[PDB]
């Protein structure tokens, strides 16, 4: 009775519409993406969001209840379970522009010398939280809470992609300890939470695993000893190993680590089959006998990312004005793959 060929997940990440395409951006909820196979949808929030508990880190462009919660119902009317995203260590700048915390708590900070270039150019990335601060989760579960229950989410995905400044010399609280216990520790304290709201936590891989080593880089893995970190985190986080640029053998690692987990892709849509073939692959396995069902059982299914906005996307997909974005095109083939897996059967 194991469906290996049923992949139990298909998610798909959007960013939150601005204002102004959300009744367009929910009708593509409702069309595309159920049929092109869509069953789960995160949607990059942060903090775009007219937050109740704390106004002042409504996003700029940041949209409402009412606008969030038709998000949503459109997507409950779709049978497509929503996943909330917000990015809670780094990412807490973007260029030269300071995301909204660390703005107006400009404390939580965990380099205030080390500032993104004027003009903008292992160099400055972005900014992270202070996750020792004890000012912070007291404010960060607010944010959290908030949309799991306008959502009424089972799951949230924390982001914990990408965390350059981590461990920095000059913070008093973290400058010095193990890098790969702070992310661990931090890790537990949003997974310890968000399972009280009784969620499944989720997040991307790259803070667990080994560039050196591996030299899969910086960006796709550690390249500042985080990634001791996936033995004193629990097994039960959903794991988003994103690969944008080749076929890895990254997911079964997290497989055998104790996790459920999901290749993330992007654009490039030749690395995505590659990378759909994959689970697949090894979905399969299960078979062989039953006591490799549990390896089997946790290559969940896979994960289609963008990271443009949802508008300039949606007129592409359709192919409004010539529109053309890889991303947009590797939706397609492997949500097309996808169905004719399991069609011929």
């Amino acid at each position: 009775q194991f469906e290996w060929n049923k992949l139990p997940v298909k998610a798909m990440l959007l960013t939150v519409p601005h204002p102004e395409d959300v009744p367009e951006f929910c009708r593509f909820i409702k069309e595309v993406l159920p049929k092109e196979g869509v069953n789960t949808l995160v949607l990059r929030i942060r903090y775009n969001y007219k937050f109740k508990s704390h106004p002042e880190l409504a996003g700029e462009r940041a949209i409402s209840e009412q606008q969030l919660k038709q998000i949503v119902q459109t997507c409950k009317e779709a049978k497509i379970r929503f996943i909330p995203k917000m990015n809670l260590l780094g990412h807490q700048s973007d260029r030269d522009h300071i995301d909204p915390l660390l703005a107006k708590y400009p404390q939580f900070d965990e380099s205030p010398d080390y500032n993104p270039p004027v003009p903008w150019k292992f160099d400055f990335y972005c900014k992270s939280l202070c996750p020792s601060h004890p000012d912070l989760l007291k404010t960060i579960f607010p944010l959290m809470d908030e949309l799991i229950d306008v959502c009424g989410a089972d799951a949230f995905h924390v982001g914990l992609d990408e965390v350059w400044i981590l461990g920095y010399e000059k913070c008093p609280r973290c400058g010095g300890r193990d890098k790969a216990a702070l992310f661990a520790e931090y890790a537990t304290k949003l997974h310890d939470h968000l399972k009280e709201k009784k969620c499944q936590m989720w997040m991307w891989s790259d803070r667990l695993i080994d560039g050196k080593t591996t030299n899969l880089l910086g960006w796709q893995a550690s390249m500042n000893a985080t990634f001791r970190a996936i033995d004193l985190i629990p097994t039960d986080i959903m794991i988003c190993d994103w690969k944008y640029e080749s076929a890895p053998p990254t997911p079964g690692y997290f497989a055998i680590k104790g996790f459920n987990v999901l290749p993330s892709s992007c654009s490039n849509s030749e690395v995505a089959l590659a990378q759909l073939a994959q689970v697949r692959l090894a979905r399969k396995d299960g078979t062989r006998a039953p006591w490799a069902v549990t390896l089997a059982e946790r290559m969940q299914g896979v994960f289609v990312t963008m990271w443009e906005d949802s508008k300039e996307f949606i007129d592409a997909y359709y192919g409004r004005n010539g529109k053309k974005l890889p991303s947009a095109e590797t939706f397609k083939a492997v949500f097309a793959q996808i169905r004719k897996e399991e069609v011929m059967n």
